C-alpha cells in the first residue's frame, strides 16, 4: 500500500529477434498506486498512439507489435527504455538494444583449385558473414557429405580449416565452407575449395611450427563469467601432439576441459585467478616449439552489495548503500526518477555521499525511486531502490 | 554490305539471377550500314542516360548494371525487348523475363510431437517455401546426419516424407526438411518433427493402399521435351513393391528410367507419343490394388520450317514462310520492324497470306526485318528475317 514503483520483470539487454516472428518488448511493474508507463525509443520519448501497430498493455508497461499490414521490423532498431511512474517517483529498465537476426549471403567469391605438394602445411580460410549472433561453422562436402576431423585435420575457432600435413587421401572430397545461423534455421554456404596433392617423392620429414596462432605469443583479453578459449594448431609430418601448461601452477583440474583434439582448451567461468600466461608445447620427433599465451582478465560490474529498498517510519534514518566490483572500477551515477541527482528538486533530508545516500529524520516528501547506474568500459548495472514512508 | 540487322546472340527468356552478383543483360547485332540499340522495360521504352548505373556497351546493345552506390535489384523485374535498328528495318528480341532468385524463411511453424502406432502409415508435409527456381528438397536430423531412405521410408517429388509403416527403431533421429537453393547456396530449414512409436502387440498385417496420389486415379498434363514424373507410394505391411505399366504397349526401354525405389517412373523428354494411361500395382501379399494415371501432352511451339533470310535482286521473286507445330495450334503474327503489320506503311511488292509473306518484283523499298511472333497457350517462338536487294 503507498508506495513507489517496483519492476518485476523485463526484456534482455541484448533483445535478439528474426524477422519470422513479431516484437514483444516486455516491462512488468507492481505497486498498489497503479503504476503507468512509457517508452523512450532510443535517447527520445516513444509515441505509442502515432504509431498504429503498436500497442501497450492492461496490467503492464510490456509491448506488442505484429506487421500485418506492412512494417519491416528492420525499422525498429534501437535502444528502448521502460519508465514505470507514480505520483512518488519514477522507475527505470536496463537500455534494452532491440536488434534482427542476420542471415547474409557471402561474397563474390572465383576459388581457384588449390594445388599443394604433400606433406606441406594448408590453410583454408572460411571468412564467414557477420550475423547477430555469431553463426555456427561446420565443414561439408558440396554433396552434403560431413568431412572426419582428427588429429591431423580441424577448424579453429575462426572456422577456417587447417591441415597440419596433407595426404594424397584428401583428393577424395571437396570443401565447402557452412555458416548456420542460431535464431533462424538458415545455412548459408561458399564454393568448394578443390585439392590437387602433389607427389613428388614421398614425405619429407619436419620440426612442427605453429600455423593459427602467428608467431611465438599471442594476447587475448577475456571477461569474468565469459568462457576462455586457447588453440594451438600446429603443422608436422608425424602430426605434432599438443600439451598445455600454465606458468607457475598447474590448470584448475574441475574448470578446464580439452576441447577439440588437445589442440584447445577451454576454461569456463574465468575469474581474476585465472589470468596468466599459459602456454602449449607442439611434439613431434625431430623438434618441439612453445607457444606463450598471455591471458589477462577484466570483469562487467557485478554487485558486492545491491542497494535495498527503504520501508522507514517517518523521522527514523535509512540508508542506500550502491557498491560493486568491476575491472576498470566502475563509475557511480545516482538519478532520481530518472532526473540526474546533480539537477534534481532539493530535499533537505537527502545526504549524498557519491556512493550513498543516507536519509536523516525522513519525511513525507522523500518518497521516490533512486537509480545506481555503476558504469564501466564493460558494461553497467541498473539498479532499483524506493524510499517509503508511512 | 548494305543489309538489315541480324541479332547473334541474346539472353534467355527466364533471365534468372542472384542478388549476390550485378546484372548483364545481353543482346549482339550484326550488319554493315552499324545497328543502334535501345530496349523498352516492360511495355514502354526504356532510359539508358536518365538512369546512372545503367549503360549500353560499344560494338553492341548489350547492357551492364552493377550497383556500387545503392540499387536494389528487386527493382529491375520485367520484361526486356531489345531492339537494333537500321535505316531498312528494326530487329526483335525475346521479351526477357528479369527476375532474382529468392531464398524465403519459412512460416511460423510450432510442431507438436508426433504419435502414431506402430505399422500405421505417416505422412510428413514439407511444404516448402516458393523461390526461383524450385528448391532441392532432402531431409536430415537437426543435429545435421542424413536420413536413409528405402522401400520403406523414401521422400516425393513434393518433398514430403512417407512411411509405408512406422518401426520402433524410427525414434533414433528427428525429422527436419530442408530447402536447399540453386542459385544462391542457400539451405533453409523448418523445425524437426519428433516422432513417438506406440508398440500394441507387435505389427498388425493389411493390404496395400496409396499414400500419395490421393483416390484410384490422378490426372498430369505435361509439355513436350520437358520430362515426365509418375509416383507411386503405397503403405503396407510386408511394404507394397510398385510395378509400373502402360495401357495398350510396353514402356519406352530407352526413354524411361526408375528413379526411387521404383516408387517413381521418369520418362524424358517426352512426345505426342507418350500420351497415354499409365498405372502401377502395389503388390503385398494379401491384396493388390491399381493405380491409373491419365497423362496428357501439349507443346510449345517448334520449328517445323523457320522463316529465313531473302537475298534477291531487284526484279526476282522470294518468299518468307513461318510454321510451327504446336498443341493447341499456334497464332501466326507478323511485325514489320516491330510495328505491326496491319498499321504498318503499304508497300505494292508485299504479298501477305497469313503464315506466307510473298514478294513479287521486289525492289529497293522492300528492304526491311519481318517479325514472326506463332503465339500458343503454352509459349512462342519469336523469329527474324529480312529482306534485302541489291
Ligand atoms: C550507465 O552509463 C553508461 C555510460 O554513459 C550508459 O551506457 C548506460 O546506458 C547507463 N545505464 C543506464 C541503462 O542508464
Ligand atoms: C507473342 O504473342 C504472345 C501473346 O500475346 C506474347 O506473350 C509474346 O510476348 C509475343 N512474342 C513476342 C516476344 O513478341
Amino acid at each position: 500500500l503507498t508506495q513507489p514503483p517496483t519492476i518485476t520483470k523485463q526484456s534482455a539487454k541484448d533483445h535478439i529477434v528474426d524477422p519470422r516472428d513479431n516484437i514483444l518488448i516486455e516491462c512488468e511493474a507492481k505497486g498498489n498506486p497503479a503504476p503507468s508507463f512509457h517508452w523512450t525509443r532510443n535517447s527520445r520519448f516513444f509515441n505509442i498512439a502515432k504509431d498504429p501497430r503498436v500497442s501497450m498493455r492492461r496490467r503492464s508497461g510490456t509491448l506488442v507489435i505484429d506487421f500485418r499490414s506492412g512494417g519491416r521490423p528492420e525499422e525498429y532498431e534501437g535502444e528502448y527504455q521502460c519508465f514505470a511512474r507514480n505520483k512518488f517517483g519514477t522507475a527505470l529498465s536496463n537500455r534494452i538494444r532491440l536488434q534482427v537476426s542476420k542471415s547474409p549471403l557471402w561474397p563474390k567469391e572465383n576459388l581457384d583449385p588449390v594445388v599443394v605438394q604433400e606433406g606441406a602445411p594448408l590453410t583454408l580460410q572460411c571468412n564467414p558473414p557477420p550475423g547477430l549472433p555469431s553463426p555456427v561453422i561446420f565443414w561439408m562436402s558440396s554433396s552434403m557429405e560431413p568431412i572426419t576431423q582428427d588429429k591431423r585435420v580441424s577448424q579453429g575457432h575462426n572456422g577456417d580449416l587447417y591441415f597440419s600435413n596433407v595426404m594424397l587421401q584428401d583428393m577424395q572430397t571437396d570443401y565447402s565452407c557452412n555458416a548456420r545461423f542460431h535464431f533462424t534455421h538458415t545455412i548459408q554456404q561458399k564454393n568448394p575449395f578443390t585439392l590437387k596433392v602433389l607427389t613428388t617423392r614421398g614425405v619429407a620429414e619436419r620440426t612442427p611450427s605453429f600455423m593459427y596462432p602467428q608467431g611465438t605469443a599471442s594476447s587475448q583479453m577475456v571477461l569474468r563469467g565469459m568462457d576462455l578459449l586457447l588453440e594451438c594448431i600446429a603443422s608436422g609430418v608425424p602430426t605434432p601432439d599438443i600439451a598445455w601448461y600454465k606458468k607457475g601452477g598447474d590448470l584448475p583440474s574441475d574448470k578446464a576441459k580439452f576441447e577439440n583434439f588437445n589442440k584447445a582448451l577451454r576454461i569456463t567461468n574465468v575469474s581474476e585467478e585465472d589470468s596468466g600466461e599459459y602456454f602449449c608445447l607442439a611434439s613431434n620427433k625431430m623438434g618441439s616449439i612453445r607457444h606463450t599465451i598471455s591471458v589477462r582478465v577484466k570483469a562487467a560490474p557485478y554487485w558486492l552489495d545491491e542497494p535495498k529498498n527503504l520501508i522507514l517510519a517517518p523521522g527514523e534514518d535509512g540508508r542506500l548503500v550502491c557498491r560493486a566490483n568491476g575491472n576498470p572500477k566502475p563509475t557511480v551515477q545516482w538519478m532520481v526518477n530518472g532526473e540526474p541527482l546533480q539537477s534534481a528538486p532539493p530535499n533537505p533530508n537527502r545526504e549524498v555521499a557519491g556512493d550513498t545516500i543516507i536519509f536523516r529524520d525522513t519525511q513525507i516528501s522523500s518518497r521516490a525511486v533512486y537509480q545506481c547506474n555503476t558504469s564501466n568500459e564493460h558494461g553497467y548495472l541498473l539498479a532499483n531502490a524506493f524510499v517509503s514512508v508511512l
